[PDB]
Protein backbone atom coordinates (compact mmCIF):
# COMPACT_ATOMS: atom_id res chain seq x y z
CA UNK A 1 0.00 0.00 0.00
CA UNK A 2 1.42 3.37 -0.90
CA UNK A 3 3.37 5.37 1.85
CA UNK A 4 1.25 8.52 0.69
CA UNK A 5 -1.59 9.26 -1.86
CA UNK A 6 -1.62 12.81 -3.47
CA UNK A 7 -4.81 14.35 -4.87
CA UNK A 8 -5.38 17.75 -6.35
CA UNK A 9 -6.34 19.59 -9.40
CA UNK A 10 -4.20 19.54 -12.73
CA UNK A 11 -1.87 22.12 -11.34
CA UNK A 12 -1.31 21.68 -8.07
CA UNK A 13 1.96 20.18 -7.93
CA UNK A 14 1.26 16.22 -7.85
CA UNK A 15 3.70 15.54 -10.17
CA UNK A 16 6.75 17.48 -8.75
CA UNK A 17 5.48 17.02 -4.80
CA UNK A 18 5.54 13.45 -5.89
CA UNK A 19 8.74 13.05 -7.17
CA UNK A 20 10.49 14.68 -4.43
CA UNK A 21 8.13 12.97 -1.93
CA UNK A 22 8.91 9.50 -3.49
CA UNK A 23 12.75 10.61 -3.39
CA UNK A 24 12.88 11.85 0.31
CA UNK A 25 10.96 8.58 1.47
CA UNK A 26 13.26 6.20 -0.17
CA UNK A 27 10.53 4.87 -2.83
CA UNK A 28 9.51 4.86 -6.24
CA UNK A 29 6.46 7.10 -7.77
CA UNK A 30 3.64 5.64 -9.60
CA UNK A 31 1.45 8.68 -11.65
CA UNK A 32 -2.47 6.45 -12.07
CA UNK A 33 -2.31 8.52 -15.15
CA UNK A 34 0.78 6.97 -16.48
CA UNK A 35 -0.28 3.39 -15.13
CA UNK A 36 -3.55 3.78 -17.66
CA UNK A 37 -1.53 4.35 -20.66
CA UNK A 38 0.59 1.65 -19.95
CA UNK A 39 -2.16 -0.71 -19.37
CA UNK A 40 -4.46 0.69 -22.17
CA UNK A 41 -1.32 1.13 -24.88
CA UNK A 42 -3.48 4.46 -25.83
CA UNK A 43 -3.03 8.16 -24.31
CA UNK A 44 -5.51 9.58 -22.26
CA UNK A 45 -6.03 11.79 -25.10
CA UNK A 46 -7.53 9.64 -27.32
CA UNK A 47 -9.52 7.90 -24.40
CA UNK A 48 -11.69 11.21 -23.96
CA UNK A 49 -11.72 11.68 -27.73
CA UNK A 50 -12.63 8.32 -28.71
CA UNK A 51 -14.50 6.45 -26.10
CA UNK A 52 -15.64 9.27 -23.80
CA UNK A 53 -14.82 10.55 -19.93
CA UNK A 54 -17.74 7.77 -18.66
CA UNK A 55 -15.42 4.82 -20.25
CA UNK A 56 -12.11 6.89 -18.74
CA UNK A 57 -13.95 7.12 -15.60
CA UNK A 58 -13.87 2.96 -15.00
CA UNK A 59 -10.38 2.12 -16.42
CA UNK A 60 -9.07 4.94 -14.28
CA UNK A 61 -10.95 3.58 -11.09
CA UNK A 62 -10.08 0.10 -12.13
CA UNK A 63 -6.27 1.24 -12.06
CA UNK A 64 -6.58 3.67 -8.71
CA UNK A 65 -7.47 0.41 -7.26
CA UNK A 66 -5.13 -1.84 -8.49
CA UNK A 67 -2.50 0.70 -7.31
CA UNK A 68 -3.61 1.32 -4.21
CA UNK A 69 -3.36 -2.31 -4.01
CA UNK A 70 0.07 -3.07 -5.01
CA UNK A 71 2.02 -0.04 -4.98
CA UNK A 72 4.21 0.63 -1.83
CA UNK A 73 5.58 4.27 -2.51
CA UNK A 74 4.12 7.54 -3.74
CA UNK A 75 0.93 7.63 -5.68
CA UNK A 76 -0.28 10.54 -7.40
CA UNK A 77 -3.95 9.97 -9.00
CA UNK A 78 -5.01 11.98 -11.89
CA UNK A 79 -6.99 15.34 -10.81
CA UNK A 80 -10.77 14.09 -11.44
CA UNK A 81 -9.79 10.39 -9.64
CA UNK A 82 -11.77 11.82 -6.71
CA UNK A 83 -15.12 12.16 -9.10
CA UNK A 84 -15.30 8.44 -9.11
CA UNK A 85 -17.28 7.06 -5.25
CA UNK A 86 -15.39 3.57 -6.06
CA UNK A 87 -12.11 5.87 -5.83
CA UNK A 88 -13.27 7.82 -2.68
CA UNK A 89 -14.04 4.16 -1.38
CA UNK A 90 -10.89 2.68 -2.20
CA UNK A 91 -8.81 5.46 -0.26
CA UNK A 92 -10.55 4.93 2.97
CA UNK A 93 -8.04 3.74 5.36
CA UNK A 94 -4.99 5.47 3.71
CA UNK A 95 -2.77 8.59 3.63
CA UNK A 96 -3.98 11.25 1.72
CA UNK A 97 -2.93 14.09 0.96
CA UNK A 98 -4.94 16.70 -0.46
CA UNK A 99 -2.59 19.62 -2.99
CA UNK A 100 -4.35 22.79 -2.49
CA UNK A 101 -3.98 26.19 -5.23
CA UNK A 102 -5.63 29.00 -6.15
CA UNK A 103 -7.49 29.27 -8.89
CA UNK A 104 -4.86 32.09 -10.38
CA UNK A 105 -1.51 30.39 -9.80
CA UNK A 106 -3.25 26.33 -10.71
CA UNK A 107 -4.36 28.56 -14.31
CA UNK A 108 -0.58 29.88 -14.47
CA UNK A 109 0.74 26.50 -13.92
CA UNK A 110 -1.32 24.44 -16.42
CA UNK A 111 -1.09 26.88 -19.31
CA UNK A 112 1.48 24.85 -21.32
CA UNK A 113 1.45 22.41 -24.67
CA UNK A 114 0.54 19.25 -22.34
CA UNK A 115 -2.94 17.95 -23.73
CA UNK A 116 -5.40 18.34 -21.31
CA UNK A 117 -9.26 17.58 -22.27
CA UNK A 118 -10.76 19.07 -19.84
CA UNK A 119 -9.00 22.07 -18.97
CA UNK A 120 -8.38 23.42 -23.26
CA UNK A 121 -8.91 27.11 -23.83
CA UNK A 122 -10.40 29.41 -24.92
CA UNK A 123 -12.34 30.10 -21.37
CA UNK A 124 -9.58 27.74 -19.34
CA UNK A 125 -9.44 30.36 -16.38
CA UNK A 126 -13.51 29.74 -15.99
CA UNK A 127 -12.94 26.17 -16.77
CA UNK A 128 -10.00 25.64 -13.75
CA UNK A 129 -12.55 27.34 -11.36
CA UNK A 130 -15.58 25.31 -12.31
CA UNK A 131 -13.19 22.17 -11.88
CA UNK A 132 -12.59 23.59 -8.38
CA UNK A 133 -15.69 24.42 -7.15
CA UNK A 134 -16.86 20.58 -8.20
CA UNK A 135 -13.96 18.68 -6.80
CA UNK A 136 -13.11 20.71 -3.64
CA UNK A 137 -14.81 18.83 -1.74
CA UNK A 138 -14.04 15.83 -2.93
CA UNK A 139 -10.55 16.74 -2.37
CA UNK A 140 -11.55 17.58 1.36
CA UNK A 141 -13.52 14.19 1.77
CA UNK A 142 -11.09 11.81 1.07
CA UNK A 143 -7.87 14.11 2.58
CA UNK A 144 -5.88 13.21 5.58
CA UNK A 145 -3.66 16.16 5.17
CA UNK A 146 -4.47 19.61 3.31
CA UNK A 147 -1.33 21.51 2.42
CA UNK A 148 -1.10 24.78 0.57
CA UNK A 149 1.37 24.83 -2.83
CA UNK A 150 0.33 28.44 -3.32
CA UNK A 151 3.68 30.79 -3.31
CA UNK A 152 5.04 27.92 -1.18
CA UNK A 153 7.93 26.59 -3.02
CA UNK A 154 8.17 22.57 -3.79
CA UNK A 155 11.36 21.80 -1.22
CA UNK A 156 9.27 23.55 1.88
CA UNK A 157 6.33 22.06 0.71
CA UNK A 158 7.64 18.14 0.84
CA UNK A 159 9.29 19.79 3.98
CA UNK A 160 6.19 20.09 5.43
CA UNK A 161 4.90 16.94 4.70
CA UNK A 162 7.29 14.66 5.95
CA UNK A 163 7.39 16.31 9.08
CA UNK A 164 2.79 16.26 8.99
CA UNK A 165 3.36 12.05 7.57
CA UNK A 166 5.85 11.72 11.39
CA UNK A 167 3.79 13.31 13.84
CA UNK A 168 0.62 13.10 15.83
O1 LIG B 1 -8.79 16.82 -14.22
C1 LIG B 1 -9.09 15.77 -14.83
O2 LIG B 1 -10.25 15.26 -14.74
C2 LIG B 1 -8.03 15.03 -15.52
C3 LIG B 1 -6.77 15.19 -15.09
C4 LIG B 1 -5.56 14.51 -15.66
O3 LIG B 1 -4.63 14.21 -14.57
P1 LIG B 1 -3.49 15.32 -13.86
O4 LIG B 1 -4.08 16.16 -12.76
O5 LIG B 1 -2.32 14.43 -13.32
O6 LIG B 1 -3.08 16.27 -15.02
C5 LIG B 1 -5.99 13.30 -16.48
O7 LIG B 1 -6.39 12.22 -15.62
C6 LIG B 1 -7.16 13.60 -17.40
O8 LIG B 1 -6.82 14.60 -18.35
C7 LIG B 1 -8.38 14.06 -16.63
Amino acid sequence: APKAVLVGLPGSGKSTIGRRLAKALGVGLLDTDVAIEQRTGRSIADIFATDGEQEFRRIEEDVVRAALADHDGVLSLGGGAVTSPGVRAALAGHTVVYLEISAAEGVRRTGGNTVRPLLAGPDRAEKYRALMAKRAPLYRRVATMRVDTNRRNPGAVVRHILSRLQVP
